[PDB]
């Protein structure tokens, strides 16, 4: 990467994981700074997707390592490295603007 890969973007995740389990369960993986879940603009509800940032690279790659295509609450995750939200604006947008569903997105 051009610039430190230090943030997680989460997809699919069951709308029972919000910012406490986020943190809790990424936590066992690295040194988390922040966690933010995004919700639809008009209903307020869980879009599945999430930002995860990481003190280091190191806890932002294990992350992804261990958790993508992890089930968590009975929802296959899904867990990439994202530069400036850039993947998870697109989601945001196809699921908000667009015909899919949380869990249907198309990562």
């Amino acid at each position: 990467g051009q610039i430190p890969l230090k943030e997680v973007t989460f997809a699919r995740l069951n709308d029972n994981v919000r910012e406490t389990f986020l943190k809790d369960m990424c936590r066992k993986y690295g040194e988390v700074e922040e966690v933010e879940i995004l919700l639809h603009p008009r209903t307020r509800k869980h879009l599945g997707l999430a930002r995860v940032l990481f003190t280091s690279t190191r806890g932002a790659k294990e992350t992804v390592k261990n958790l993508h295509l992890t089930s968590v609450m009975g929802n296959i995750i899904h867990a990439q490295l994202d530069i400036k939200g850039q993947q998870r604006m697109k989601y945001y947008e196809l699921i908000v603007n667009g015909s899919y569903t949380p869990q249907t997105v198309p990562t």
